């Protein structure tokens, strides 16, 4: 289901996209989340949530913190108390 590409993950249904989130290495220890989009017919799913999830256990292991610029996944980091040890400002 949720695949990964270079500073991406995303899903595909037939092979069209659906869902993708893009994040970007700056420097050795910062990683920003640039955008989040999911298709308007998957809105219930949790989709989303899952996709920055993804980002965080990535840049949990490569020992990146991350600035969450898209306003999406900066709603999730707000609500998120487990974010907390991984975002940066
Ligand atoms: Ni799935
Ligand atoms: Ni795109
Ligand atoms: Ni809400």
């Amino acid at each position: 289901e949720i695949r990964e590409g270079h500073n991406k993950f995303y899903i595909n249904d037939q092979g069209k996209q659906i869902a993708e989130i893009v994040f970007v290495p700056t420097g050795e220890n910062l990683a920003i989340i640039e955008h989040t989009d999911v298709d308007e017919s998957l809105k219930g799913q949790g989709i989303g949530k899952q996709l920055v999830a993804k980002v965080v256990e990535k840049m949990r292991r490569e020992k990146r913190k991350i600035i969450p610029l898209c306003p999406f996944a900066k709603h999730e980091f707000d609500k998120t108390r487990e974010y907390d040890d991984i975002r940066s400002a």
